[PDB]
C-alpha cells in the first residue's frame, strides 16, 4: 500500500516486459541503472502510480537512453537518447570488468612490458578503473576504463600484495580496443604475500576470547510493517534501497505526544569519491566515484548471522535488476537491530535524596558494500533523545604501489618495496529537510568571543550568534573548528512553548575537504567536496552532487550548476548537502588488512522539544 | 606485591596511627587529602617502599601542612608548612559545604534579602562553591566558599527548578563569618517543577522497551590479579584511584609476541575546569575546578549492576581516607567489563574467493562522580587494534538562573522564567609516556597541499610534513582541524621492521578551547586551557597542570611555569598534557535533567607494529 514500499521482484518483471514490448530491450541492450522513483511533492497524492527509471546502454555503439517507465499502468512515460560527449556515460556495468583483462591478454604491448618483468600472463589480474577526463581527446564520447595490474601467484592468493607498477593501459570496452599501454619503467614486483588467513602469517590463533551473547528473550522492540516501515522508540520512518546510493532512508518523523512530527523527508549518501594523490602518471588519474560510477547497491554483501550482525536481527533483503531486466535478490543485505547505548541521563541529588539513573539505546540500520579491495559499511542510528546519527566504517585492503627506491611524499611504505599512495574518502548526505515540515531555513552558529571591558569587567563572558543563509548563492560555507562552527534547521513556522523555532543542529566531524588543487579535474568533477555544506532549494531532477551521469563527465555538474539558480531558501523546502570525509595515510597497521576507521555526522534536536523528550523511559 | 596496588584500609588506618604519632594529627586537624605516591623512576628500585602525600587542614586557623609518610617504614619522610596567600588553599572539605547554608540562615543581611522576596529560610538551599580570586583583598589567605540560592518547595523537590536570582554571599569557612551578602536586585523566582520522577511531568512510562540481555556464559576474557593488575586481549595494565583524579592507569603495555611492550606509564585525568560565561556579577566568579578544588574521586557514586554497568561486569571497590584518617570504601566505584563493538576488519575478494570478517571488542573501565549539580563519566577504552580512547559523558542537571525579561546574549532559556547559563566543560589529559621505554619525541604532523605545476601536472598530489618539537618552549601547540593535525608520540630508539620509528598517534576532537579573555582571572588560572597541547620534560613533582593548591590560588603554578624550563624533550622521558572540552549552549531539551553528552580523544597505533595487530583473532 505504502509508496515508499521496496520495489519487489514481480515489479522488476514487468518493468522488463515494458521494455521489451516497446521495443527498448533488444539483445545488444544492456541496464545499467534501474530505481524507483520518489512520489512528487503533493501532500494528497493518493492515486498509486509506482515509476521506475532506467538508463540503457547499447553494447553495439548506438546512443542510450534514459527511459521512465510506469508499473501501474504498464507504459513507457518518457525515453530519451543521450549524447555522453555532452552529458557523461552511464555507470559501469558489472560484465565490463571481466573485459579488460581478457582483452589485454592479447595485446601485443601488455604481452610485451609483462614479458620484460617475467610475468605470466595467466597470473595478473587487472584491476578495472573508472577513467575520468584528462587531456586524452580520442576518448570525448567513448566508454573508456584504465587498468592496473596485480600478479596472483596461485588462485587463494592476495593480488593486492603484488602491485605491478609503472604499467596502466586504456581500454575501449565497446568497441573493444586497447588505446594505449604505457609503460614507464620496471619496478620490482613485492614479494612478501598478504594472505591474512595463512597460518604462517597470522600465527595461532587466540584461544583467550570469550563469548558475548547478546539475546533479546522477548524479542525486539521496533516491529517492521508493510515490509519497510519502522516503529520503534517513537521513531517512525521507511527503509529504502537504490542501486546507485544504497540504504536510503524516507519519512523520518518522531511522535511527540498525540502528533507525529516530521524531521527529515529523505536522507542518504548520494555520492562518495576516493580521490589519490600520488602524482606518479600510472596512478595520477585514479579517482573513483564509488556511488555515481559503480552504484554501492549493486555490490552490497549478504550479511552474515552472528559475524557481520550480533544480536536479534531482522533482515530486509532488498532486489535489483541485473544487466538484463530479471530481478535479483540480495538477500540479508540490510541488517537491522536495537543496541544498548550506555548510560542515557544520571543524576545523585544530595538535596532531594533522589538517585536516578536511565539508558540509552539505538535502532541500526546497516548494509556493507566491496567495491574492488574496499569494503565500506554505511551505519544509520537513531538514538532515543532524538539524536540521529550516519557512520562510515572503512576496511578492506589498501590499494598498492611499488614503493620507490629512496622514499616519497605521497607514498607510505607498507612491507619491503610494498607502497600505499596517500587517497581520501568523501562522502555526500544528502538530507532533504523537513523539520515539522516543508517550510525551513539553516542557520550557521559560531562561538563569539568577548573582549574584557564595560559589561563583562571580569573578561568571563563569551556569547554566540547565528546568521541565516537566505540564498543559494550565500549557502556555500566552510567548517571552522576554532569557532565551534554548527549548522541549525530550523522551522520559522512552527515555534516550542517558549515561542523560539524548533530545530536540529548538525555537528560535523570538521575533517579536511578535497586537498587537490583547485584547478584540477578532480576538483571540477568532485565539486561538492571542497565545502563542508550546501544548500539547495528542493527540486525533483537535483538528486546528485555530482549529476546524473558522473563517469566521464567533463566536469562542473550537480551542486555548483544547482546553486547558480540562486534560489531563495529562507522558509523553503530545502535540502542539505554535508561533505564529510577521511584523509588516509596509510599505515604499517592497515597491512595485509585494514582495521576499521570511521567518520560520519549528526544530528541533535534545538528546542524541537519543549523539554528532554526521554522522560517517559522506565528504569526497569 | 605490587607496588601499583590500590591503598588498603590497613594502610590508611596506619598512615593515621604515623600522622597521630608524630603529633600532626591532633583533634583540631582534618586530612584535606591522601594518596599513594607513585615509585620514583629507577626499575625495581626500593624493594618496596609505599609512600603516602597527606594535606592537613587546620581547624582553628593555624597553618596547614604538607606530609609525606612511610607507611611501609612508620615515619614522617618530610612535613612543611604552608603560606596558602602564596601557594593557595588547600581542597574544599566535605564538612566545609554544610556550614555555609546554616551561617547564612542567621545573617541579617541574607535573611532581609529572602524577605523581601517572600522567601521562607527554611525551604532556601545554598549551592557552597570554590571562590577564585578576584578583587576583593580581605579574601587573600582565607578559605572562603561563595553560596548561590534555590528554593526547595518540599523535601524531593529539584532546586535546581528555583534559582533565586540577584543575590550572592560569601562566607569565611574557618572563622564561620559571613563576609558579604550582595543584592542587586528582586528576580522572580521561577515556579515550574523540574521533577523527573513525577508522573504529571513524565506521563505514563513507556511500555514498549523490550530487554536486551547481555551475558557472557564462560566469563569474561580479562584477569584481575593482585586485586587491580589486568591482563585483557595482549593489553597488560594497572588500575589505580586516587582521591583527587580519580581512575588512574598505570603501565599500559601490549604484549606483541614474546615482548611486553610499553605504550604508557601513567594516564589520568589531571584537571577539569567548568568556566561560566555569564557577566551578571552574581555569576561572573564561578569556576569550577572539579578535579584540583573539589577532588573528584571523593565524590564517585556506587555503581549498580544492570542499571550503571550492564553486562558481567567485576568491580572494584577504591579506599579513600575521611578528613579524619579513617578509611572509606567506595563500594562498587569502579565498572570495569568488556564490550561488543562491532567489525574489525572485513574483505569479500573477488579474485581469491575468500570472504574474511572479524568482530571488535573493547575493554571498558569507568567510574561517575557527583558534584552537587553535575554528574561526570570516565571511560576508558582498550581496542583489539591498539587504540586507546577517553570518553568523557557529562550528565545532570544544568546549572539555573533567572531568565530576563527582553533576552540575553550569555544564557538560554529552558522554561517560563527560567535560564541557564553558557558555559564550559574543559578536561586536561596527563599522559605520562612510555613508547616502546622512556625515549620519546612528539611530532606535529599537518597535511599539505601543493599546487598543480611540474611533478604534479594533474593537480591531485598532496602530502604531509612533520615538525618534531625539541624544547618545552615551542612544545605549546594549537589545533588546527583545517589541515588535519595530529601529534605523533614516538620513540626515535626503537624502529619496525621497515626501519621507521615506531609511534602512535593522538586524534582531538578539535572542540574550542577556554573563551574567556586572556587578561581574565580564570584564564591566568587555568592557563593549560587555553591550548590544544603541552609537551613537558618529566619530572617527579609536576603533576598537575594547575599546580598543587588550586583553591583560591591566582597564576604562578603549574604548566606556565613548567615550560619556562626549556627543557630538552627530543628522546627523552615526557609528557603530553591535552586539552579538551565541552562548550555548553544549553537547549531546552537540556531539561529537567541532561541527556548524555560526550567528548573525548583517542590514540592510534603508528608504525608501533609490524603489520595489523590483530590477525590471529579467531572467526567465532
Ligand atoms: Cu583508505
Ligand atoms: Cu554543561
Ligand atoms: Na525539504
Ligand atoms: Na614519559
Amino acid at each position: 500500500a505504502s509508496p515508499f514500499r521496496l520495489a519487489s521482484a514481480g515489479e522488476i518483471s514487468e518493468v522488463q516486459g515494458i521494455l521489451r514490448t516497446a521495443g527498448l530491450l533488444g539483445p545488444e541492450k544492456r541496464i545499467a541503472y534501474l530505481g524507483v522513483l520518489d512520489p512528487a511533492r503533493g501532500a494528497g497524492s493518493e492515486a498509486e502510480d509506482r515509476r521506475f527509471r532506467v538508463f540503457i546502454h547499447d553494447v553495439s555503439g548506438a546512443r542510450p537512453q534514459e527511459v521512465t517507465v510506469s508499473v501501474t499502468n504498464g507504459t513507457v512515460i518518457s525515453a530519451v537518447e543521450l549524447d555522453t560527449a555532452a552529458t557523461g556515460e552511464l555507470p559501469v556495468l558489472e560484465e565490463e570488468f571481466e573485459v579488460v583483462e581478457q582483452l589485454l591478454a592479447t595485446d601485443e604491448r601488455w604481452l610485451k612490458a609483462l614479458a620484460a618483468r617475467n610475468l605470466d600472463v595467466s597470473k595478473v589480474r587487472v584491476a578495472p578503473l573508472s577513467a575520468g577526463v584528462f587531456e586524452y581527446a580520442e576518448e570525448r564520447g567513448r566508454r573508456i576504463l584504465r587498468g592496473l595490474a596485480f600478479v596472483q601467484d596461485f588462485p587463494e592468493d592476495s593480488a593486492w600484495a603484488h602491485p605491478v607498477d609503472g604499467l596502466v593501459a586504456y581500454v575501449d570496452v565497446v568497441s573493444k580496443e586497447v588505446t594505449r599501454v604505457i609503460d614507464t619503467g620496471v619496478f620490482p614486483v613485492p614479494a612478501e604475500h598478504g594472505n591474512y588467513t595463512d597460518p604462517e602469517l597470522t600465527g595461532p590463533l587466540r584461544t583467550t576470547q570469550k563469548p558475548i551473547s547478546i539475546t533479546q528473550p522477548e524479542g525486539p522492540s521496533f516491529t517492521v510493517t508493510g515490509g519497510n516501515h519502522i516503529e520503534w522508540e517513537k521513531w517512525s520512518l521507511d527503509v529504502g534501497f537504490d542501486v546507485r546510493e544504497g540504504v536510503v532512508l524516507h519519512n523520518i518523523a518522531f511522535r511527540d505526544g498525540d502528533r507525529l512530527r516530521p524531521i527529515i523527508n529523505r536522507a542518504s549518501i548520494a555520492e562518495m569519491v576516493v580521490p589519490y594523490g600520488d602524482p606518479s602518471p600510472i596512478r595520477s588519474w585514479q579517482n573513483y566515484f564509488d556511488t555515481g560510477e559503480y552504484l554501492v547497491g549493486q555490490y552490497a554483501n549478504s550479511l552474515e548471522l552472528g559475524c557481520d550482525c550480533l544480536g536479534d536481527i531482522t533482515y530486509l533483503s532488498p532486489v535489483i535488476s541485473d544487466a538484463f531486466g530479471n530481478p535479483r535478490e540480495i538477500r540479508n543485505g540490510i541488517c537491522m537491530h536495537e543496541e544498548d547505548w550506555g548510560i542515557l541521563a544520571k543524576h545523585s541529588d544530595l538535596w532531594s535524596g533522589i538517585n536516578y539513573t536511565r539508558r540509552n539505546r539505538r535502532m541500526v540500520i546497516s548494509f556493507f558494500t566491496t567495491i574492488g579491495n574496499y569494503d565500506y559499511g554505511f551505519y544509520w542510528y537513531l538514538y532515543l533523545d532524538g539524536t540521529i546519527e550516519f557512520e562510515a566504517k572503512a576496511t578492506g585492503v589498501v590499494f598498492t604501489s611499488a614503493f620507490p627506491e629512496g622514499g616519497s611524499d605521497n607514498i607510505s611504505q607498507l612491507a619491503p618495496g610494498l607502497g600505499a599512495p596517500f587517497h581520501q574518502h568523501i562522502f555526500s548526505a544528502r538530507l532533504d529537510m523537513a523539520i515539522d515540515g516543508f517550510t525551513n531555513r539553516v542557520e550557521e552558529e559560531d562561538v563569539v568571543r568577548q573582549t574584557m571591558g564595560p559589561g563583562n569587567e571580569r573578561g568571563n563572558a563569551f556569547s554566540r550568534k547565528r546568521t541565516v543563509l537566505t540564498r543559494e548563492s550565500e549557502a556555500v560555507r566552510e567548517a571552522d573548528a576554532r569557532t565551534g562552527r554548527t549548522w541549525i534547521i530550523s522551522n520559522p513556522e512552527s515555534k516550542n512553548r517558549l515561542n523560539e523555532p524548533v530545530g536540529y543542529k548538525l555537528h560535523a566531524h570538521n575533517q579536511p575537504t578535497l586537498l587537490a588543487d583547485p584547478g584540477s579535474s578532480i576538483a571540477r568533477r568532485a565539486a561538492f567536496a571542497t565545502k563542508d555544506l550546501w544548500v539547495t532549494r528542493y527540486a525533483d531532477d537535483e538528486r546528485y552532487p555530482t549529476g546524473d551521469f558522473v563517469n566521464q563527465h567533463s566536469g562542473g555538474a550537480g551542486l555548483p550548476s544547482y546553486i547558480a539558480q540562486d534560489r531563495d531558501i529562507d522558509g523553503q523546502d530545502i535540502v542539505v548537502w554535508h561533505t564529510f570525509g577521511l584523509t588516509h595515510f596509510p599505515r604499517v597497521e592497515d597491512w595485509p588488512i585494514m582495521p576499521v576507521d570511521t567518520v560520519g555526522f549528526k544530528l541533535r534536536p534545538e528546542g524541537f522539544f519543549d523539554r528532554s523528550p526521554v522522560l517517559d523511559v522506565p528504569a526497569n
